[PDB]
């Protein structure tokens, strides 16, 4: 873990608040005093008391991965604490939490340009992540964190691997073909989640029907008041042929253009899912 993660001194960490419960323990907020004496807000994951050796390797595995990425749109690892207890993972603090829960609180309250900014950040992080040879495999709004200034960052590298049905590409479902192109599929789902202000992909459809419908060519319908440009980008991301999906670099390019000319977004778009003939 120490190849990519600094060991932090626990005396430099203050825990101010328990903010939630994670797979391996509590999630807290607090402060970290840096070697320069500067103090920053951080989030802290603790490893639960009584952990097995396996839980420890799995827990810290997320830090080893996170530690490899230094990018404004990937959650920043400040370090770990292993030489004292409890065992900790320390990251930058993301005040507005997971993106899907944040958007659910603010239905229809942001501008299209604001949403596109969010979407651009996610794509830029994923562009870097794919550049680095990593397939995330669990790209979803719930795994995106958003900070006080609405900057969105890819997080949760639990299932991430060196090269969740609703977010997974058909080919990855069919025979575990995970590529960066299957992450792009997932991105298309995230894009739908954002424009839907945190509605659940495919709502509560049975898993078997999600698989079958998507395979038959059905796609999530356009979110309310969704710009045609953004809905078509979802469709491009959801191409049956993974070869035909845009690369993350192209997605970033597309979103940089939509940001540049807000006039672009003014065009607005027999079953609940739509049959995309393409
Ligand atoms: C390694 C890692 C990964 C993600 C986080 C993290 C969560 C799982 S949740 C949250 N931030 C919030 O929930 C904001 C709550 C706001 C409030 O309580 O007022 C974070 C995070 N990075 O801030 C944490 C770690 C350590």
């Amino acid at each position: 873990v120490h190849e990519f993660a600094k060991e932090l001194d626990a005396t430099n960490i203050s825990i101010d608040k328990v903010v939630g419960a994670g797979e391996f323990g509590e999630v807290c907020s607090g402060r970290l005093k840096l070697p320069s004496k500067k103090e920053i807000s951080v989030a802290i994951k603790t490893l639960k008391v009584g952990y097995t050796e396996k839980q420890r390797r799995d827990f810290l595995g997320e830090a080893s991965i996170m530690g490899q990425f230094d990018h404004p749109n990937i959650i920043r690892l400040e370090g770990v604490v292993t030489k004292s207890k409890p065992v900790m993972i320390v990251t930058e603090y993301m005040e507005n939490g997971s993106l899907d829960s944040f958007l659910r609180k603010h239905d229809a309250q942001f501008t299209v340009i604001q949403l596109v900014g969010m979407l651009r950040g996610i794509a830029s992080g994923m562009k870097y992540l794919s550049d680095m040879g990593y397939v995330h495999r669990d790209l979803a709004a719930r795994n995106i964190l958003i900070n006080s200034n609405l900057v969105c960052k890819v997080s949760d590298f639990g299932l991430s691997r060196v090269l969740p049905i609703r977010w997974t590409s058909p080919e990855a479902i069919a025979y575990r073909k995970f590529t960066s192109a299957s992450d792009v599929w997932s991105y298309g789902i995230v894009l739908w989640e954002v424009m839907s202000y945190g509605e659940r992909p495919y709502w509560e459809m049975s898993n078997q029907d999600v698989i079958k419908a998507v395979d038959e060519g059905y796609r999530l319908p356009p979110p309310m008041d969704c710009p045609a440009a953004l809905y078509q980008l979802m469709l491009d991301c959801w191409q049956k042929d993974r070869n035909n999906r845009p690369k993350f670099e192209q997605i970033v390019s597309i979103l940089d253009k939509l940001i540049r000319n807000p006039g672009s977004l003014k065009i607005i778009t027999p079953s609940n899912l739509l049959l995309d003939q393409s």
